[PDB]
């Protein structure tokens, strides 16, 4: 059974500002997931420091990205932390952000979309690119949970029974618009990387499908 949240009103705001844009340079929104992802990896691996025990629910370290062509999504993986249910709630959505107001004033005076990091709201970039996200994440803390939202005024969060398990970190679902289907193309992604992602600390893999002949 699911439950529904309300966003905070703000962030409604902010996400009918980001899906309603006709901004030129979208992209951003990889490395801001990837800068995510890296700081969810950097965070288990300081945790492990004082507890090596928590890597092992996922040994691996790393940041995968595999585009699903033909349901025109788009998943970025990360063996991070991950986030308990409370958090999932708390943390994206429910309560007010530090910076949600003021990013969407410095976007009213011509501040660049790329900017949106800097305010610590760049995860809702990837509505930039996107209609509808599920995010599917898993801490040693809690079960796994899916989060989704297609930018209206509530989301949902739901014990997950239905995706592949993660051992321990999230998966970034991006169901991407019609006019955004480049992000599915191994090439176009690899240039994303390497103009805005090139000081990584950790690897990043690219899940490519292609027919044997
Ligand atoms: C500094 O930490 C960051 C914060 C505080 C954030 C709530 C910390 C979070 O608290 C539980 C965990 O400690 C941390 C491990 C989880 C992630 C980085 C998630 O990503 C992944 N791969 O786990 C991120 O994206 C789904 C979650 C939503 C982030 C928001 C709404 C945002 O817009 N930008 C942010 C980017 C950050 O790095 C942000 O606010």
């Amino acid at each position: 059974a699911s439950e529904t949240f309300e966003f905070q009103a703000e962030i409604t705001q902010l996400m009918s500002l980001i899906i309603n844009t006709v901004y030129s340079n979208k992209e951003i929104f990889l490395r801001e997931l990837i800068s995510n992802a890296s700081d969810a990896l950097d965070k288990i691996r300081y945790k492990s420091l004082s507890d090596p025990k928590q890597l092992e629910t996922e040994p691996d370290l790393f940041i995968r990205i595999t585009p699903k062509p033909e349901q025109k999504v788009l998943e970025i993986r990360d063996s991070g932390i991950g986030m308990t249910k409370a958090e999932v709630i708390n943390n994206i959505g429910t309560i007010a952000k530090s910076g949600t107001k003021a990013f969407m004033e410095a976007l009213s005076a011509g501040a660049d979309v790329s900017m949106i990091g800097q305010f610590g709201v760049g995860f809702y970039s990837l509505f930039l690119v996107a209609d509808r996200v599920q995010m599917i994440s898993k801490s040693n803390d809690d079960e796994q949970y899916i989060w989704e939202s297609n930018a209206g005024g509530s989301f949902t969060v739901t014990l997950d029974e239905v995706n592949e398990r993660i051992g321990r970190g999230t998966i970034l679902r991006l169901f991407l618009k019609d006019d955004q289907l480049e992000y599915l193309e191994e090439k176009r992604i690899k240039e994303v990387i390497k103009r805005h992602s090139e000081f990584v600390a950790y690897p990043i893999q690219l899940v490519v499908t292609k027919e044997v002949e």
